[PDB]
């Protein structure tokens, strides 16, 4: 409350750290369905169905220019992918196993790094 200053978690690295796990997922074998938009043009449903779509490149975009004020924005915008590849993929397509595994696998260092 005001002039009630709770401790402050130091949040200086956090920009450095978020970019080497996007790096890392960037990096993963099973990055390939996320690392550029999913074509809106050539991919029947998409744009209808899926209200927000993001993926790596856009999230790199973001967090080269400010546009993430803080880790959780950055975290929302990285389940986004893989909600969207849920919503849109089956569970044992290629692509939804891909999902199901880079979510695992970005969860895995978001709490190794962050908690
Ligand atoms: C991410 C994601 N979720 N669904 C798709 C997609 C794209 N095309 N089709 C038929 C889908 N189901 N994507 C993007 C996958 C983009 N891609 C395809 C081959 N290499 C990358």
């Amino acid at each position: 409350s005001m002039s009630v200053k709770k401790p402050k978690r130091d949040d200086s690295k956090d920009l450095a750290l978020c970019s080497m796990i996007l790096t890392e997922m960037e990096t993963h074998e099973d990055a390939w369905p996320f690392l550029l938009p999913v074509n809106l043009k050539l991919v029947p449903g998409y744009k209808k169905v899926i209200k927000k779509p993001m993926d790596f490149s856009t999230i790199r975009e973001k967090l080269s220019s400010g546009q993430y004020p803080n880790l959780e924005t950055f975290a929302l915008d990285v389940r986004l992918v893989f909600d969207n590849c849920e919503t849109f993929n089956e569970d044992d397509s290629d692509i939804g196993r891909a999902g199901h595994n880079m979510r695992k696998y970005f969860e895995k260092k978001w709490t190794d790094t962050f908690k």
